C-alpha cells in the first residue's frame, strides 16, 4: 500500500513540511517512527513531511 | 506532560476554542479550570480550548 | 465561595496582578493554576492575579 | 472614639459612597455590621459609606 489521498490541506509550518490540499494524492513508501511520514505529491511532484492522519489509503 | 489524542474532528464555535480533526495530540496547559483545556496542538503549534471528553491519553 | 483578607498592601508589578490593601476582602475565580489566583476585589470589583501567601480565608 | 482619618484615596464606586484623600478626616459614630462605615468628612462636608479598611482612629 503506497497511495494515500488528503482528508484535508494542510498549509506546511516549516521548509521541511509539504503543504497539500484535499483530494491530492501522495506516494508514501515507508511509514516514519513518529506521526510525520515522508511523502511525495503525485500532483506537484514536491516531497517533504505530511502529518499522517491527514491521509488515508487511497481504496 | 502526557500528551492526548483527538477521538474525533471538531470545528471551534468562537476565537477561544480550537478546532482540530481526529489523531491531533496536543500537549495541555492548564486542566484544572473545568473540562475544557487549554491546550497546543502538537500539529501547528495553535493555542486554545479543547473538550476534553473528544481526547483520550496516548497510549 | 469563602471570601479571603488581604494580610498586607501589595502594589502590582504589571497590568496582571492586582495592587490591594490590607484588609480588603476577595472572592477568588481561580484557584487551581498555581499560587498566584484570580480574584475580584470586594472593594472595588478589579479583578486581577494576586500572591495567595498575602491572604487568608475569612474568619 | 469617634474621629478617624484617611490612610489612602478612594473614588467611589457609586452615588451612595463617599470619595476622600489620604489625610482627610471623618466623624464616624457607629460602625456597621460590614466593612462599610457610615461617615462626615470635616473637609467637605459630606456624607456617605466608606471602607472601613481605609481609615484609621486619629490618635
Amino acid at each position: 500500500v503506497t497511495l494515500f489521498v488528503a482528508l484535508y490541506d494542510y498549509e506546511a509550518r516549516t521548509e521541511d513540511d509539504l503543504s497539500f490540499h484535499k483530494g491530492e494524492k501522495f506516494q508514501i513508501l515507508n511509514s516514519s517512527e513518529g506521526d510525520w511520514w515522508e511523502a511525495r505529491s503525485l500532483t506537484t511532484g514536491e516531497t517533504g513531511y505530511i502529518p499522517s492522519n491527514y491521509v488515508a489509503p487511497v481504496d
